[PDB]
């Protein structure tokens, strides 16, 4: 995924659960009966059959609309009969993008339907699009086939057909096509955790009943072929391909995963974040405009460090170059960038500083080495490990007296004024 990426589109509601208030056959076997028309709006014979839930070859449960929308005979699902308020909803294990929608009812459409989306979970919902016979009767909402923006819709809200006819909403309208779709303008418009429809009413078909024998019955209910919800993962342009989300379990099906396998040094379950390591410069989502893949860089920790994390008063202080800052650093090391030795080490030039052994330890003699005030323990030069030694004492440990002096103590050695060589032990000559 060299630019900036994303995954491919396909059906969100394969392998999921699509739910719905109601179906018909609930309790026991039901009759029902389905009517449209011809050329001449009369109409046609309306072919009858049995209902049942418990069944499956009589059932039509809600999940019989995320099935293929090309199988041998036509499956949809049915609600219970006279029903006019119905929700049918989509839940999703993470965040998804969604594009556009297809519904195909098999009766006739609602004569008034609503969609909208939540992007919290189910903690809030927000309208998408209006569907109604009549936008500003039944909504107070303006018809877009003439305001050319509007919110509500008669488009998909005849009564012909009354069957196969579609319900249609598009997230990519022409303010959104254009533009990074990665922004926040457009996350706001595309990203969501639920999809919900809430129909409102039914609507008969007002078809000829000249050519019938019997008089209509058994109808009053909804019924869709398909809920074909497009999409995709959502990764923030830094990833083309998603794996399972955690926990969840699916229901011959082409499935469409939540958990970003994140590129572009990114990370989390949507590549929000940046990779543990790569907290040098603020995280930013990939430019689908641009390409561009604005991918995390990585922190100067010279290898004593996994972690880092941001810093805003580091930023501005690189001339906003780079802020990050190593966390809990390996090997004896200490700096912002893993940089130094901690006191009570020194730097082992034998070694690169990137090696675990780069920092070596202080050997200096507790009690020949000199403290400093505001201090209660010595520590060594970090550039080449000399101890600060009390008079007398010397080597770079402070652990033995310097030549001509004698008596090794907490307070140096003794001057021998032989003066002359001394036998540091006794100060004879
Ligand atoms: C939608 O709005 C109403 C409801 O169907 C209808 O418009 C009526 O008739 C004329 C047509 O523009 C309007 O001036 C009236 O105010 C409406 N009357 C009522 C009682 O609503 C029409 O069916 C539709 N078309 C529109 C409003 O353009
Ligand atoms: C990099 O941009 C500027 C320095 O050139 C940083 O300061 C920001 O300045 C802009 C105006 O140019 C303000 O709108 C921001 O509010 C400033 N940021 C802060 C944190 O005060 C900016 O911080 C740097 N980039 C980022 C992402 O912080
Ligand atoms: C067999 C059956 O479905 N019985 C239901 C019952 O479970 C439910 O509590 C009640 C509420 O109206 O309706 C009836
Ligand atoms: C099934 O029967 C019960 C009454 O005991 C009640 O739920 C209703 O009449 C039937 N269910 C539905 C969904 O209509
Ligand atoms: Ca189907």
């Amino acid at each position: 995924c060299e630019k900036a990426c994303n995954p491919r589109m396909g059906n969100l509601a394969l392998g999921r659960k699509l739910r719905a208030d109601t179906m018909c056959g609930q309790n026991a076997t039901e009759l029902f009966c389905f009517y449209s028309e011809n050329a001449d709006l009369t109409c046609r014979q309306p072919k009858c059959d049995k209902c049942n839930a418990a069944h499956s070859h009589l059932a039509h449960p809600p999940s019989a609309m995320a099935d293929s929308s090309f199988r041998f005979p036509r499956t949809w699902w049915q609600s219970a009969e006279d029903v006019h308020r119905e929700k049918i909803q989509l839940d999703l294990e993470a965040e998804f993008y969604f594009t556009h929608l297809i519904m195909v009812f098999k009766s006739p459409r609602p004569a008034a339907m609503v969609l909208d989306r939540s992007q919290d979970f189910g903690k809030t919902w927000k309208p998408y699009k209006y569907f109604a016979t009549n936008c500003s009767a039944t909504f107070g909402l303006e018809d877009d086939v003439v305001k050319k923006g509007a919110i509500c819709t008669s488009r998909y809200s005849n009564p012909f057909p009354c069957t196969g006819g579609e319900v249609i909403f598009r997230a990519l309208s022409p303010p959104y096509d254009i533009e990074n779709p990665y922004s926040a303008k457009v996350q706001e418009q595309l990203k969501i955790t639920n999809l919900r429809v809430r129909l409102l009413k039914r609507q008969s078909c007002p078809c000829q009943i000249n050519d019938l024998n019997a008089k209509p019955h058994h109808f009053m209910h909804y019924a869709v072929y398909d809920f074909i919800v497009k999409g995709s993962c959502f990764c923030n342009g830094h990833a083309d391909q998603c794996l399972p989300v955690e926990g969840f379990r699916p229901i011959a099906f082409h499935v469409v995963h939540g958990r970003c396998m994140c590129k572009h040094n990114t990370a989390g379950s949507h590549c929000q974040h940046c990779a543990p390591l790569y907290n040098d410069r603020p995280w930013e989502a990939a430019d689908g405009r641009t390409g561009a893949p604005n991918e995390c860089r990585t922190c100067k920790c010279n290898g004593h460090a996994d972690t880092c994390h941001f810093d805003v008063n580091v930023w501005e202080a690189s001339g906003n170059r780079s802020g990050g800052v190593c966390n809990n650093c390996q090997h004896n090391t200490e700096g912002q960038h893993c940089q130094r030795c901690k006191p009570g080490f020194y730097r082992d030039l034998r070694r690169p500083f990137s090696a675990p052994d780069a920092c070596k330890a202080c050997s200096c003699h507790p009690v020949g080495s000199a403290i400093l005030p505001f201090s209660s323990v010595t520590f060594c030069d970090p550039s080449n490990g000399d101890c600060p030694c009390k008079p007398g004492v010397a080597g770079p440990h402070c652990d033995r007296c310097m030549v001509g002096y004698w008596g090794f103590g907490d307070y140096g050695c003794r001057p021998c004024d032989c003066a002359g060589s001394c036998d540091p032990l006794t100060g004879d000559c």
